[PDB]
Formats: C-alpha cells, structure tokens, sequence
C-alpha cells in the first residue's frame, strides 16, 4: 500500500532524506511512502497541472506564498482537524498561522512543515581586515553603506582566490521573486500590496516603495555589487559566496547546514568562506527593521484516495519530534514554535542569530493572485536592474518602471 507526496529540494539528498524522516511513520501505521522530488523552478507548473488535473499525489509541499493560489482552485482538503492536534494557533508564530489557509478564509488547507527567514552572511576574515565593526555595519543603512565603502578599499584577497572580494554579492539577473528587495521596501515603510478603502492595491510606486528599492538598487551603481554578479542569479550568487568571491551576502539558514557537509556531498565545509562563516540580521531602515520570512507547508488534495493515511501522515510532519529531525538535514527551522529549544539549533551561535532575527521576520499576504503580482513586480524590478548594468538607474527611472507595475498589479487584482 502506498501514500505519494511531491517534496522540494530542501537538503543535499532530498528525498533520502525525507525517506528516512518518515521510516519510524511507514513502519508504525504499515503503508510506503513513496516520495518526488520537484526542483524549485517547476515545482509550480506540476502542483498546478495536479490541481487542475485531478491526478497528483496525496501530499504535496508548497512554498507559503503558494498556499492562496492553489487554495483558491478548490482542490485542499481541510485540515483544520490536523491543526488542532497540533495545539492550534497559539503553537505558531502569527506569521506562520497566516500561511495555513487563503486570506479571508474560514479554513486551513496546508500545516506548517518548516521556516525560513533571510539575514547577510559574511566573512569574518574579510571584515577584520577592513577594519569594520558588523555591530555597526548591520545596524543600519548608512552603517551597512560605510561597511561596503571600507571592504570595497580594502586590499584583502582571498588565499584560495589570491584576488580581492566583491563587498556584496547579489543576483542582477530578473528574480523569480522579490524575497532580496522585499526587506529594502519594508525598512524605507514600504510595502508591496496595502489593503485599503476595501481593496488590495500596489504599493510599489509609494515614495517608501520607491525609497528603499532606489537605497537597494544604487549600492550595485556605486560600485559595491561588480557587474559580474547583475548578470547572475540567486544559485550563481550562492556558489560565488562558497568560493571566496563576495564578502557579503543574503541567505536563508540552510547555508549554516551546507557549510558542515564537504564539497563532494554537494557543500562547501573545505573552502575558506565555510571557516570565517559570521552572520548578521538585515540592517534597520528609517522606518524599521524587516526581513522575508517565509518557508513551507503540507497540503492535502481533496481528490486523495488516501486522506486518512495522509491525515496521519501531516500530523507526525507537523509535530514536534519530526519538526527537529527534518530541521536538523534541511538547515531549515521548525514551523513549531516550541522545536526552536532543541539544542541544536540554541548551540549553533550562527542558527541563534536567525532565531533573534525572526522577531523582524514579515510574511506576503496569502492571495489568491499572489504569483501573479510578484510575477509583474520581478519583471519589471528585472528592467531596473538592466538600468543599473548601464549606470543609469535614476529615481525617475525607477518611478517609471514601478508606475507601470503598479498598474498591471493593479489591473490583475480587480
Ligand atoms: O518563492 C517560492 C517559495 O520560496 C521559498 O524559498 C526557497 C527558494 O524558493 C528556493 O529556491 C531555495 O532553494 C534552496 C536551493 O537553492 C539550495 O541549492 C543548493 C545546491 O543544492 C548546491 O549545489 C549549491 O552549490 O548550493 C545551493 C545552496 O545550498 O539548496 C537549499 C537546500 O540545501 C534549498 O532550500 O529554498 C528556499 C527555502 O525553501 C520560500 O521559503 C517560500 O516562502 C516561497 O513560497
Ligand atoms: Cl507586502
């Protein structure tokens, strides 16, 4: 007898991994878990096709920011029930609560399976030597800016490289999503949708909006990001980071977890960025301090052949024993407040920082239409990008671009 759920690659040998985290599962209840692993990029075309197909797995993990959209197609199962068995909204950050169902939804359709939030890394060996404080460098923009200009001065090279590091590193090539920029909107009192006079609206072209992608977008055009790293993206930015290229960089947590597995495991423990390994919370900006918080959940399909297996199955994933174990192989955190204590994550003073940054950690709204507004907002945030590759990201260029994208978000919500 089998149960079939999708995963995303969320450790070095992901379904390995999830296999051996449902073993003690399969063997108590006498059902095979069968497990797919999806990468990233297509992941969404599959659940799609699966939701609209009505042919798919039981369970399928979807990114948080999903959860509206395929919510909103009909095609989860309630798992209000499966919740409660997990002690409910009070067992949850708000921020995770949120990503249990659609927006204005009466009922749950994921459980939370792990967290994620963004901070910088940097090398501790880099900084040092260029004589900045991180204290100071990621307490503030203007800290954050003055720690750039010292580390882009310094003659530091790195000894695997022999060359100097990048000051920053960050993809200029158009995003999948706005989790780098969203923090620079936030800090400036920024936001990317507002609800307001009864309705969801862009607020993207805001005078904050536009202050904090400009503050974001100008630290690559005066020289603190090299033009190599605006024709990269997200992965090509990571491997940069691991091989000594770039002195700082944002990430999710799991690259704490990938700097302890060698390079022959699909890691980077041997190279000189895993040994001088400092992070750092996302600088306050004058309206306050925010990150991308965000992760994944559970959902069951309604169409599942399998809903009381798979009911079980998303309470052992939800619960607390299951929430460290898999948070141990991912580098992820748990969805379950309580499973932070495990002293694995309170001994690593690198997961610790993580853990204090999630007080500023912010969530998307759970629309239905959410794919659909960041979709616009990273095509036309790709364009400015492009600008910045000529020098000639101005304000008003900026506005432009954003103007037009507030208009077809605007568009798209109605
Ligand atoms: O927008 C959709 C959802 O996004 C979630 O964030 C995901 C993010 O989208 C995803 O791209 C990211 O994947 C990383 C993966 O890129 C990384 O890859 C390794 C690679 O195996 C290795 O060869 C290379 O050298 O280094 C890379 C860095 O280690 O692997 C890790 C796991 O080890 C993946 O997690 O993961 C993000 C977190 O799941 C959002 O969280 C969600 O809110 C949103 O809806
Ligand atoms: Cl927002």
């Amino acid at each position: 007898k089998t149960l079939e759920v999708w995963i995303m690659p969320n450790s070095p040998q992901p379904a390995e991994d999830f296999k051996a985290l449902v073993a003690p599962f399969e063997k108590a209840h006498g059902v095979e878990v069968k497990v797919t692993v999806l990468d990233w990029g297509v992941a969404w075309t599959k659940i799609t096709t699966a939701a609209t197909s009505g042919v798919g797995p039981d369970l399928t993990q979807l990114g948080t920011t999903w959860v509206g959209a395929i919510s909103a197609m009909g095609v989860l199962e309630p798992v209000d029930d499966v919740l409660e068995a997990l002690g409910g909204e009070k067992a949850y950050l708000p921020a995770v609560w949120r990503t249990t169902r659609l927006e204005g939804a009466r009922q749950a359709t994921a459980v939370p399976w792990f967290s994620e939030l963004r901070a910088f890394y940097y090398r501790t060996d880099a900084l040092k030597a260029a004589g900045v404080n991180p204290a100071e460098m990621f307490a503030s923009w203007q800290g954050f800016e003055a720690g750039l200009a010292r580390l882009k001065a310094s003659s530091f090279r790195d000894p695997e490289t022999k060359a100097p590091l990048a000051p920053l590193c960050t993809p200029g090539r158009t995003p999948r999503t706005l989790h780098n920029a969203a923090p620079w909107i936030w800090g400036a009192g920024g936001e990317i949708v507002r609800q307001a006079g009864g309705r969801w609206q862009s607020a993207l072209n805001s005078p904050e909006s536009l202050e904090g992608l400009y503050f974001f977008l100008s630290l690559a055009q005066k020289g603190y990001v090299p033009a190599e790293s605006l024709e990269k993206n997200t992965a090509q930015i990571e491997a940069d980071f691991q091989a000594g290229k770039c002195a700082v960089f944002a990430s999710g947590p799991w690259m704490i977890q990938r700097a302890q597995v060698p390079e022959a495991k699909g890691g980077f423990a041997e190279r000189t960025a895993a040994k001088n390994l400092g992070v750092a919370p996302y600088p306050a900006g004058p309206k306050g301090r925010y990150t991308f918080f965000g992760g994944s959940n559970l959902a069951l399909f309604n169409f599942s052949k399998n809903k009381p297996l798979a009911k079980e199955l998303l309470k052992y994933l939800g619960g607390p024993e299951a929430q460290v174990r898999y948070a141990q192989m991912t580098g992820m955190l748990p969805a379950l407040r309580s499973a932070w204590s495990d002293p694995s994550f309170q001994q690593n003073p690198l997961l610790r920082t993580f853990i204090q940054a999630a007080q500023f950690g912010r969530t998307y709204p759970s629309l239905a239409g959410w794919g659909g507004v960041e979709n616009l907002a990273v095509q036309h945030l790709g364009m400015a990008w492009d600008l910045v590759a000529q020098g000639r990201l101005t304000r008003e260029a900026l506005k432009d671009l954003m103007d037009k994208a507030s208009a077809a978000i605007n568009q798209a919500l109605r």
